[PDB]
């Protein structure tokens, strides 16, 4: 009986790829519109049925926190004012079933340090994993198509989309095969091939399910991606083509495809 | 010998008409692409000739302030990895002509409260004031325009631009006359009037040349406006149409269009 109730988000990185905004700021608190790239992914992970959220995290990120956390001068301001629209912007951002916590890491040492950094929340558990500079507009959260193909078919489940075979240097490629028509079997992982190289052009995304037994392959590796590869030996890893539309905010370039998307799409705005 | 050295940035308000973006991050710190609106704000001021920065602040904003300090758990990964042209982009972000200092606004008590609270550290001088909000792109840097303005003619000076009639409940209009071209004579300030009742098509913007007399004036009124409306009968104060674009970043509306806007013409970002 696989049940996936734990969420680990990894936000103690140093956000370089977006400097200057992100010297004093978390570059997952870089809003899309008027909302910040953290909630976007924790949004997910609560429509996706998760109620256990798990920050991993660092000295300087507190806005993270205090973004999820009640914010009382706020509050007040808005009462006094009489807004209470806005107050329920702000108030219970997060419903009353699911719950934070955060842990630091010693040193921004990798993704794959940062989820090990997460395993004592984690236990033995199977637990999801999104990295919030993914920004994904999908009509059915993608967490939820990645959680339930990992609970039917009892394995790890890592999200994919399709690439063009010319930019395969820029992602973790998998090699795989086709299982049904939109998941399939890992055999490898190759980080960023050549094109003509590429084993597949499906990508991997900064969406995972992961069993527990991640963590000692995690001890002996510092990158997740080496982790999945040891995964794959022991246990089931899956790859699976999500239905929705990713952009990679963790640079200028796909936060602003993003800006004007859902800019367009949600708020109305239109480029002058 | 009228000489403008002194800027004040008011950065100490709540940011309520951008939430939940808001809501444990400052306005000002909201990115233009990648750079925050108060850095857009700073470089115009140090572009005019301003040495000395004074900013009117509050407890939640220390982002503020770590931004345009040394960072330096950061400049030490980036040289780690030999990333040394972003280490241009955080090191000495200010030249070293200019400093630097930082006031606690009590309450967020309005605009004409954060511009006394910066009285101390001003002085008899006369001193500018910018609004991070109001973004301007400008071939000449408008506080020198405005700065120009006030120094030839010993006054103050509002900077104000050309508005659409139907919109001028949006504003604080100037009723004024013209003494040249781009400069006028502002006789009364009248906040949000109706279209057919605006007496003018000029609003007011956030970038203020104050002569220190509007202290005293602020301290009997809390609003700005209403301040300068009373030196407006002991002083000269001007209005100056500066050449320039304003984009209203203190809402979405406007932050979309400047995204859009500095995007193509300073990052090669272009809608797909
Ligand atoms: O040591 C680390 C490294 C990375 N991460 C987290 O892994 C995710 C994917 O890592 P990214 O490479 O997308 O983000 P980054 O902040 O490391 O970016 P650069 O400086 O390299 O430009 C991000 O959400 C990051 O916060 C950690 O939590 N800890
Ligand atoms: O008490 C105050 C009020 C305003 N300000 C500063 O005055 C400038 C113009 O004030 P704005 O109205 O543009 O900003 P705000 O943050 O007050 O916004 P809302 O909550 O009303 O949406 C902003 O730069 C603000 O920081 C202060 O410093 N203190
Ligand atoms: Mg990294
Ligand atoms: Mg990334
Ligand atoms: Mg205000
Ligand atoms: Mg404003």
């Amino acid at each position: 009986h696989h049940v996936v109730r734990k969420a680990v988000f990894p936000v103690a990185g140093m956000g370089t790829r977006f400097l200057p905004a992100t010297k004093a700021m978390p570059k997952e608190m870089l809003p899309v519109v008027d909302k910040p790239l953290i909630q976007y992914a924790v949004e997910e992970a609560v429509a996706a049925g998760i109620t256990d959220l798990i920050f991993v995290t660092g000295r300087n990120k507190r806005a993270i926190e205090d973004h999820f956390d009640a914010a009382p001068e706020l509050e007040t301001d808005l009462e006094a004012k009489g807004k209470h629209e806005l107050l329920a912007l702000v108030r219970d951002i997060l419903p009353a079933h699911v719950n934070c916590l955060y842990i630091r890491q010693s040193a921004p040492l990798g993704l794959g340090h940062a989820v090990l950094t997460a395993a004592p929340a984690v236990g033995n558990e199977p637990f999801a994993v999104l990295l919030a500079d993914d920004l994904i507009d999908a009509d059915t959260p993608v967490l939820k198509q990645l959680i339930d193909v990992a609970v039917a078919r009892q394995g790890s489940v890592l999200g994919v989309q399709e690439v063009p075979r010319e930019d395969t240097r820029k992602y973790g490629i998998v090699a795989s095969q086709p299982v049904d028509a939109r998941t399939e079997r890992v055999t490898h992982i190759v980080e960023k091939p050549a094109p003509e190289q590429a084993p597949t052009t499906l990508a991997v995304v900064g969406r995972y399910v992961l069993e527990a037994a991640i963590f000692d392959h995690l001890r002996a590796t510092i990158q997740l991606t080496d982790g999945i590869a040891a995964l794959l030996r022991e246990r089931d890893v899956y790859a699976h083509r999500y239905d929705g539309k990713r952009y990679d905010c963790g640079s200028k370039a796909g936060m602003f495809q993003a800006t004007v998307a859902l800019g367009r799409k949600y708020h109305g705005l239109i480029p002058e």
